[PDB]
């Protein structure tokens, strides 16, 4: 258990940093989480890993310029809620899920311009910022700036597929680091759209890597859904603890007619590079106060 690398597990030896050198990536992702509430009380918890494996395809088999990746995950969580003329109801349950969340191949043609992406994954891996994975799947991207690209797609669910487009600008803004993103997508109908803008707009004095950003996301489902997403977050407030952050945001989601507000605040403590514990208090309405921790930790 290390204490500045991305890895808990340490180098093993050295025969990771070689397996790296002989194109092996291998990554074992953890996220835990904790969440309560504070007459009907409420405790939910959920372990999550996440295996992966990254074959430098180029340095493995001759393939020129190709990336091959394999990504299983498995997530168990119990949960438990009490319920209180005069009724009261306990309900308590367990459950594990396993799946196959990436099987890919990945190809950069023109000397970096064009990526090609084909295989088994989600729209969710390449478009916007449980929760679904297309049996057969490709991603054309093509790099125009450095900071600047535009990225298509084709996605499972036999009688059509999900076609995004995307334009993602990465500007440099008063030399802080921003992200913009515009993207459209239809079925062969369902389709939507959405918008996502982050910008850091200070730095604390002239640490980049410290100070204020802001960040909105909208989101349009139809077949009609919204999903509305707000926030700033500072990185490193006190000098003490340099890489913890403060966020806080403010989330509507809307079905149409149903509606849900969902407020959040928490602190990010930075134990190591490769731990980080996140206690939250979130506030949600339609009506209920939570209290939880997360946890992520990379093997």
């Amino acid at each position: 258990f290390s204490s500045e690398s991305k890895w808990m597990t340490g180098d093993w030896g050295g025969t990771r940093t070689e397996l790296l050198d002989k194109g092996y990536d291998f990554t074992l992702d953890y996220v835990g989480e904790v969440a309560g509430n504070l007459d009907d009380k409420t405790a939910r918890y959920s372990d999550q890993f996440a295996l992966g494996a990254h074959l430098d395809l180029q340095k493995i088999l001759g393939w020129h310029d190709a990336e091959f990746k394999l990504a299983i995950t498995e997530r168990s969580g119990r949960n438990l809620s009490n319920d209180r003329f005069s009724s009261v109801q306990e309900v308590w349950g367990r459950g594990q899920t396993w799946r196959l969340t990436q099987m890919w191949i990945k190809q950069k043609y023109f000397d970096g311009a064009l990526d090609v992406k084909f295989g088994r994954f989600g729209e969710g891996e390449d478009f916007n910022s449980n929760w679904p994975v297309s049996q057969w799947a490709l991603r054309v991207k093509y790099n125009i700036t450095p900071a600047f690209f535009v990225q298509v797609g084709a996605f499972e669910q036999t009688k059509g597929a999900i076609m995004p487009m995307e334009a993602v600008w990465s500007p440099k803004v008063n030399g802080l680091p921003g992200e913009y993103r515009l993207g459209y997508y239809y079925s062969t109908s369902k389709h939507g759209w959405w918008v996502v803008a982050q910008q850091q707009v200070t730095a604390h004095g002239g640490d980049v890597n410290r100070g204020l950003s802001l960040f909105a996301n909208f989101t349009v489902h139809d077949k009609v859904d919204n999903y509305q997403q707000v926030g700033l977050v500072y990185k490193g407030a006190f000098d003490a603890r340099p890489k913890d952050d403060i966020g806080f945001g403010v989330a509507r989601i809307h079905v149409n007619q149903r509606t849900e507000y969902n407020a959040e605040l928490y602190y990010g403590f930075h134990v190591t590079n490769w731990l980080t514990v996140r206690p939250n208090l979130q506030y949600i309405k339609s009506n209920a106060l939570v209290a939880g921790m997360k946890m992520q930790s990379s093997f």
